[PDB]
C-alpha cells in the first residue's frame, strides 16, 4: 500500500491548448471543493465558447494533412500511448490523491482500481495502433476493391464526476490510437486529474493540439462542444437526460457521430442454487462501491424465495460492518457523497422507501449532522412499483426484492427503459446461459460483479447508451469507413 | 430484352400488417399518379399514427422470445431471404413496370439496374445469416469472456422516391438476415413496389409481423416512426435536412439507433494523364444518370488545365447526342423529372451561372411544354464561390471547374460539409492512390463511376450520412453487442 | 419418411474428367459389393497414375488465367454451388440408396443425416464465395499495403468409406467456393455416390475440368495424387497411419499443403450431477451410430462412481433394444459392418476384452453365421490398459470405465496421442467450463453428442489431424495469402 | 552513428535450460569462428539428443496447467515481451557486435537493420497477446457454440546463418505472445546472439522452461527436434531441401505442425514506364544486399525491350561504385561471403553464363586472395533455359532478361516451382495491379524492394514455404482451434 499524500499542492488549474497553459478568455474562474473536508481546494480557469473555439482550431491544425501527427507511422502513435501510461504509473500516487480530493473516494480505491484501469486501458489501445485493418473485397475479375479505416478527425470528450480520469482515458486511448485529435471537457465538479494528465501528455511527446482541455460548465463548454460544426465526433458519459440533449445538439448542427454511456436500472439476480456467500459479497460491493455512485450499481437485487431470508440477514451484517470515513485513511471503504444536491437526493429516496412499505433492515440516515456521509442502508420487502426500486439512487442503498421463477424474473428485469449491466448468481449451466441470453443488457456478469477488462466492450442497450467503449469494438467509434473501387481497363 | 406490360393493373394498395391487408383506421386514402401519363394509377390506403402503432405492436410480438421468427435457426432466415429473391426474379417484370409507372424512369433501367441490385442484395445478405459471429476474448485464467451479436429488435425504414424498391432492399436484407422485425414507410410519391414486395414476403413464408408496411406522408407516418418509443432502430435515405429531423426526434424519444444516407456535393477529378474518352463518358453518366436525381450524382467536375478545353469540347458533344423521352420506349436514356419544385430551382441555378460569370456551353432551358424535362446543360469557366459549384443541383447540369495541382484540387474537393462519393480519372499509380487516401468521401471510384456492389459498403463522411449500407459493415447497424463475463470458482 | 428404393440400377461407374465419362486407360475394373446382401453391385473403372495425370492436366487448364472458371465473378461461383445443392436435394433418394448399398448404413440415416449434411454444407459455403476478404494494413504515410486471399490451385481430395459423400462435400464445398479446381478419389470400397455427384456437377453448369473423379486403390490412385508435382493442396480423411504416409509423400514431392482428418480415442465423460437419462442416450448413439464406424465414436466412456452402476444398467437396456438388420427397413438402426476384414477385427477385440478382465454385460458375438452383423456389445469394469480401452474398435462396442475425481479424469482423458472430440455431461457451470478448457480435443460437446454444424470448425489436436474442416476456418485451408506492398514516390 | 565494440568478449556459450546454463551431457564443444579475422571466438557447448530431451521436458513442465506461465493473464505475456524488447534496445550494440563477429555482415547493417527488425517484431507481437480472439458462432436457438484459439504447446525453432537473431525473433515473438513454450536451435555457424538472448530472457522475468536454447548441428540437434514425440510444432527457416527433410520427419513421428520459410527464384519486373533510376537502385539492392545471401534476393531481372540497354548501362555503372570490404568499417556496403562451398558454385554459374551465350558486362571473378569476396557481376542477353536464370545463385550475380509483353513476362515469371517475393516497377496503375494479382508470390513489392513490416505477413507460395511469418497471420501458426458446443435442455 502506498503512503497517502494527505496534503498535496495543486499545480495545474488552467486551460490546456497547443501544449500551453492559458487563462480563460473572460478571466473567470470557478472553485473546486473537497467533499470530505468541505473546503475549497483551488480555483480553475473557467472556459466558454471562445475557449472551445480556440481548442477546436488547435485540434484541426494538428489533424491537417502533413501535420507531424498525421505523418507519424502507426507504431509511433502506439509508442506515445505507452510513454503516457509510463508517466501515469510514475505519478500514480499524485493522480490518485487528486481523484480522492475531488471525488471523496477512498485513496486506496483510486490507486488500485481507477489508476490501474487507466494504465491498463492506455497499454491495451497502444497495442491496437498498428493493427487497425480494413478489408480487401472480392468483386469482378477487372475490379480491385478495398476499405480503409480512417480516423474521424476532431473528437470531443465529455466526462462525468464519479470516475473522472478513468472515463476520460476510456475515450482518449482509442481516439489517439486511431490517429484523431481531441477537445476534452472534464466535469465541473472534478477537473483536477484531467488537468494533471495534460502536463503528462505534453511530457510524453504528443505534438501540440493533439489533446486540448477546457474546464467549465455543461450549458457553456459542453453545449459549445456538442454543437461545434468542426468537431466530427463526440463521446459522452453521464445521465440519460443530458445524453439526449447532447445527441440532439449533434444532429441539429453537423451530424457528428455520438457515443453515449448513460445510466441504468441494473438488476442483480440471485438464484436458489447460487453460492450464497459469493452472491452476498458481490451484490454488496456492486451496490456500495464508490458510495453507490457507479453507472454499474445494482439498483434491483432480485433473490429467489428459497434463500431470500438468509440473503437479507447476511447482507445486513456486511452493511453494518462497512467502514465509512476519511478517504485518506487505510481502513476506509466509503467516503462522503459528492455534494449537497446528491446527499439530500439520496436521503429523500431513503425517506420515500420508509413511507412506501419497505422494511428498513439497517441504516436510513446521515452519519453525523456535519458531513456528507450516509450510513449503509439495506431495504427488504421491496416491490417493483416502489421509488427505491424504480429510480436511480446513486447512493449507498440496497433494495432487496423477491422472485419465484426464472421466466418471471426475466420479464421483471427487462421491464425497464435501460439496459447497461446485469449480474446472475447460479451454479447451473442451463440457468446461467438462459439468463445470459434473455437479459436485455450490454454486459451480463455470471458469478461476479464489476468485472471490467480493457479488451471487453462495455455499453448499453435501449436508453443506457449508443455504441461501445473498450475492446476492439471501441475502434469502430473512432474510425470512418472509406471504400476504394478501382476499375482496370 | 423483356417486353413492357401494357395495361398492368395494381393489386396491392392496402396497409400490410401481420401478413394481412388492412384499410387505414381513419378510412383516408391518397392518390398515386403516373408522372409520365399524368393520370392516377390508384388510391392507396393512407396510414397515420394509429396504423404505425398497430404495425409496431405486430413487429414486437414477432420479435418476442419463443416466437416462430426468433426460434428459427440462423440458416433458415437465409433460406427465407433466398426464397424472397426467387420471387423477386419471377415477378421482375411486374415490379419493374410498377417502378416505371410510379417514378417515370425507363422500364429497361428499372429492369436491368434497380431490380438487379435488389436481387443481388437479397442473395448477398441471405449468405450472412449463419456467419454473424461475435468474439471469445482472452482475459484471466479463471474467466470466460465472450460477445454475442444480437438483433436490435424493431427496425423502422424510411425510403426516398428516386430508387424506391432498391433503397428498401438495402435496409430490409441486413435487418432480416440479422433476425430483426420491421416497420417500413415507402415515399408518399412511390408506394407501389413496397406494397407488391409485401405480397412476396407473405408468399416466401416469413412469419406474420416480421415485415409490416405503412404507406403515408412524412409529417404523419414518418414522424410517428421517428418518435415511436418501441422502435429500437431506424434507417433513413433522403435529404440532409429531413435526416436531421429524424435523428433529432429519435434522440428526443428513446435513443433509438439511426443510420442515415443523405446527399453530397460529389466531385469528379480528371487528371491530365486520364483516358480522356473514359472520363468524359463516366462524368457524363455521373451527372446525367436518372435525370441527375441520384445521391451519387457528380456536382463538381474538376479538370486539369492541360485537358480542360478538350474535356469541355467532348463533354458538350456527348451531351448533345443524349436521347430524352418516353420511359417505356427502348431508345430512351433519360425519362422525365420528378416534380415542379427543384425544376424551378434548377433553372434558377442555371440563370445564376450566367450572371456569376460562367460560360454556358449547351442546353440551359426546358425541352417541350408537355412534361418537366430539362435539356442537358454544360457550364465551363466555373469557380468555387459560384452557386452552380456550391449548391446540390439534383438536375442535368454539368459544372466544369479548372485546376492546376493535385494538392490544390484535394483542398478544393474537401472544402465541403458533405462527403458521399468521389471519382478520380488518371492512369498514374501514385496520383490515384494519393487522391484515394486524401479525399474525404465514403466511396472513391477510380476510372469508373457508380460501380456499386452488395459486398462493398456505401455511405457518407461528414453531413452525407451516419453508418453504412451494404457489405459486412451493414450488419453492425442491425445488431447490438452483448458481453458475457463468467468468473469460475 | 421417403419410400426405400430397394432395387436401383447404377448408371455411373466411369472416370469423370472434363465433364466426360471415360474408361480407365488400362481397361481394368474393380467390383463394388453390398455388405448386406453380400453380392456384387457392379464394376467401376479402375484408374492408375496415367488417369490421375489426365485428371490433373484437366484441372490445371480449368485453373489457368483467363479460363471461364477464373474469370467468373465471386457471386457466380456461389450460385453454381447453390445449383448443385438443389440437384443434390432433387436426387436425394437416389443418392441415399447408393450410400446404403455401398456402406450398409440404414437408408433413413443416409437420407436424414448424410444427405442433409451435404446439402447444408454446400449452401453454407455457397454463401462464403463473395465474402472471402483480405486485409488493408496500416504501415507508413507513403506506403499502401494489403493482403489478398487467393485460391491455391489444383486440390486433391482422398475420402473414407464410412461417410463417403459427406466427407467429399466437406472438401469440395470450400475448395470450389474459394475458386480452386479438384481431382477427387473416392474410397475403393465406396465409389458410387462420388460418381453420381459427377453427373450433378456437369448438370449444374460447372466448366469442364473444375471437378475430376478417379476411382481406384490407395497405393495407385491415392499415391499418385499425394506425390503429384502439379497438385498444390491435398485434403485427406482416414487413418493416422495412412495420414502420415500422405503427409510424407506431400513433403517429399512439392511441399503441397495438407489437411488431415484422422482417428481418435474419444472420451465421453459422465459426471455424478449429469442428467443420467440424457447421458445414457447420448453415449449410446455416440458409440453405436453408423455401426460404430465413425471418427467421432466414443471409445472410452468414463462414468463417475456415484452413478456408474445405474449408468451400466440403463446402457445395457438400450443396447439390447437396438434394432439390427436390413438397412432398407424402416425400423433398422444398425446395418452390417463394412466388410470381412472389419467384422473379424471387431470380434478379435471383443474376444480380447473377455480374456483381459472386462465384464461382458451384453452382446459379444455375430448375429447369425451368414452375415456381417455384430450384436451390440457393452463391457463394464474396463480399465485404462485394456485393449478395448486403448485401441480404435470401429465397431459396436461400448467400453464403460470408472472415475472418481475431475482432475483424475482430465489426466486419463488427455493421456492419448489423439484429440479429435470429447463429450462432457454435467449440470454444473464450473465443471463444464473447466472440462471444456482442460480437455485436449478439437471439439468438446457439453450435454450432447455428434452435434455438427456447417458453420462450426471440426478437426483434431495431436495425431487426430492437421487443419480444420467446416466454418470460416475451412477457407484458410483453400486459400494462399499474398501481401502487396506499394511505395509512393 | 554508434561506435563498434573493440575487444568484445563472449560471456554466454552454454546450453540454456530452465533459466540455467548447462554443459553438454557428452562434454563435447564446438568452435565458433569469426569469418573476417578467421580466428576462433570461443567454444560453445555442443548439444545432442539427450540435451534436446532435457530441453523438451523443461518446456513441457512450463506448459502444464497451473504452471506460472499458463496461469499468467493475457496482458502479462505482452508485458514480458515489452520488457524483452527494452533489454534488446539497451544491449543493442552488444548484440549487433556479436552478430558481426559471427556472420561478418557490417556492424551498421546489424545495428540499424537486423536489431531494428528484432525490436519492432517483439513490440508488435507484445500488442497481440490480449487480442487473440476466437468466435461465437450462431447455430440453433438452444445451442451455445464457440471457438477458443489455444496455444499449441512446445514449439521448436530452427534458424539459418544469414539473419540469426532476426529469424529467431520472427518465431519467438508470436509463439510467446500466444502462450507457447519453446526449444530453439540456432545455426551451427552462428550461435552467439541466440545465447545472449537467453540471458535477456532470464532478466526480463520469463518463468523457467518457457524458452530453452540448444546449440548444435543439423543431423544431431535439428534431427532430434524434428522427430521429437513431445514437440507439437516446429518453425524452420533455411533451404527447400532441408525443409523437406524437416517436414518428412515431423510427419513420420507425431504429425507436429510445421511452418517453413524457404528459398525462391525471385523475379524483378521493370516496365518501359518505370522511374528508371528507382528500378536500377532497387534491383541493385535486391541482387547485391548481404552479398546476395538473402531469401528475398532477386535472381531474375526482367526488363522491357524499350529500356533494356539503358537499364543494363546504369546497372553496370551502379555495380562498379559499390564499396566491398571490412565489416566494422563505416564505409562498407558489402562484407565477405559465408563459406567455401557455394563460392565455387557461383564462379561455376558465372562460367556457365559465358558458355551458354550470355554477355558478361562487368565483374565475373574473385576480389583479392585473403577472404572469399566476389566482384559484383552483371550479365545481359540472358534467356530462360540458361543456368544463370534457372538456379538459385545466392551470390552477387545480376542476370538481366528481356521481355516484350506483360502477358509474356507473367508466364515467364511464374514458370517456376518457387514463389517467395516479386518486385514490379511501373508508374501505370493498371499494369501495377494486373501484375500484382497475376504473380504467384507471397509478397509483391511495387516500386520498392525489401519493404518488410512486423504487421505484413511474409512467406512463400509453392516450394518457397508453408505458412506465414509476421502480421496477424503468424498467430494462426501458433494456436490450435477448439470448438465448444453446449446444448441447453
Amino acid at each position: 500500500l502506498p503512503r497517502p499524500i494527505r496534503n498535496l499542492e495543486v499545480k495545474f488549474t488552467k486551460i490546456f491548448i497547443n501544449n500551453e497553459w492559458h487563462e480563460s478568455k473572460s478571466g473567470k474562474k470557478f472553485a473546486t471543493c473537497n467533499p470530505s473536508t468541505r473546503e475549497q481546494i483551488c480555483e480553475v480557469e473557467e472556459g466558454d465558447k471562445p475557449d472551445v473555439d480556440k481548442a477546436v482550431e488547435a485540434a484541426q491544425v494538428a489533424f491537417q494533412r502533413g501535420s507531424p501527427w498525421r505523418r507519424l507511422d502507426a507504431l509511433s502513435r502506439g509508442r506515445l500511448l505507452h510513454q503516457l501510461a509510463d508517466l501515469v504509473e510514475r505519478d500514480r500516487a499524485t493522480l490518485a490523491a487528486l481523484e480522492t480530493m475531488d471525488t471523496g473516494k477512498p485513496f486506496l480505491h483510486a490507486f488500485f482500481i481507477d489508476l490501474e484501469g487507466c494504465i491498463r486501458t492506455l497499454r491495451y489501445f497502444a497495442g491496437w495502433a498498428d493493427k487497425i485493418q480494413g478489408k480487401t473485397i472480392p468483386t469482378d475479375d477487372n475490379v480491385v476493391c478495398f476499405t480503409r479505416h480512417e480516423p474521424i478527425g476532431v473528437c470531443g470528450a465529455i466526462t462525468p464526476w464519479n470516475f473522472p480520469l478513468l472515463m476520460l482515458v476510456w475515450k482518449l486511448a482509442p481516439a489517439l490510437c486511431c490517429g484523431n485529435t481531441m477537445v476534452l471537457k472534464p466535469a465541473e465538479q472534478t477537473p483536477l486529474t484531467a488537468l494533471y494528465l495534460g502536463s503528462l501528455i505534453k511530457e510524453a511527446g504528443f505534438p501540440p493540439g493533439v489533446v486540448n482541455i477546457v474546464p467549465g460548465f455543461g450549458p457553456t463548454v459542453g453545449a459549445a462542444i456538442s454543437s461545434h460544426p468542426q468537431i466530427n465526433k463526440i463521446a459522452f458519459t453521464g445521465s440519460t437526460e443530458v445524453g439526449k440533449l447532447v445527441k440532439e445538439a449533434a444532429s441539429r448542427s453537423n451530424l457528428k457521430r455520438v457515443t453515449l454511456e448513460l445510466g441504468g436500472k441494473n438488476p442483480c439476480i440471485v438464484c436458489a442454487d447460487a453460492d450464497l456467500d459469493l452472491a452476498v459479497e458481490c451484490a454488496h460491493q456492486g451496490v456500495f462501491f464508490n458510495q453507490g455512485q457507479c453507472c454499474t450499481a445494482a439498483s434491483r437485487v432480485f433473490v429467489e424465495e428459497q434463500v431470500y431470508s438468509e440473503f437479507v440477514r447476511r447482507s445486513v451484517e456486511y452493511a453494518k460492518k462497512r467502514p465509512v470515513g476519511d478517504p485518506f485513511d487505510v481502513k476506509t471503504e466509503q467516503g462522503p457523497q459528492i455534494d449537497q444536491k446528491q446527499f439530500d437526493k439520496i436521503l429523500e429516496l431513503i425517506e420515500s422507501g420508509k413511507k412506501e412499505g419497505a422494511k428498513l433492515e439497517c441504516g436510513g440516515s446521515a452519519m453525523e449532522d456535519k458531513g456528507l456521509f450516509i450510513k449503509p442502508t439495506v431495504f427488504s420487502e421491496v416491490t417493483d412499483n416502489m421509488r427505491i426500486a424504480k429510480e436511480e439512487i446513486f447512493g449507498p442503498v440496497q433494495p432487496i426484492l423477491k422472485f419465484k421463477s426464472i421466466e418471471e424474473v426475466i420479464k421483471r428485469a427487462n421491464s425497464t427503459d435501460y439496459g447497461l449491466t446485469a449480474a446472475v448468481f447460479t451454479k447451473n449451466l442451463d440457468k446461467a446461459l438462459k439468463l445470459a441470453s434473455a437479459l436485455e443488457s450490454g454486459t451480463v456478469w455470471i458469478n461476479c460483479y464489476n468485472a471490467l477488462y480493457a479488451q471487453a466492450p462495455f455499453g448499453g442497450f435501449k436508453m443506457s447508451g449508443n455504441g461501445r467503449e473498450l475492446g476492439e469494438y471501441a475502434l469502430a467509434e473512432y474510425t470512418e469507413v472509406k471504400t476504394v473501387t478501382i476499375k482496370l481497363g
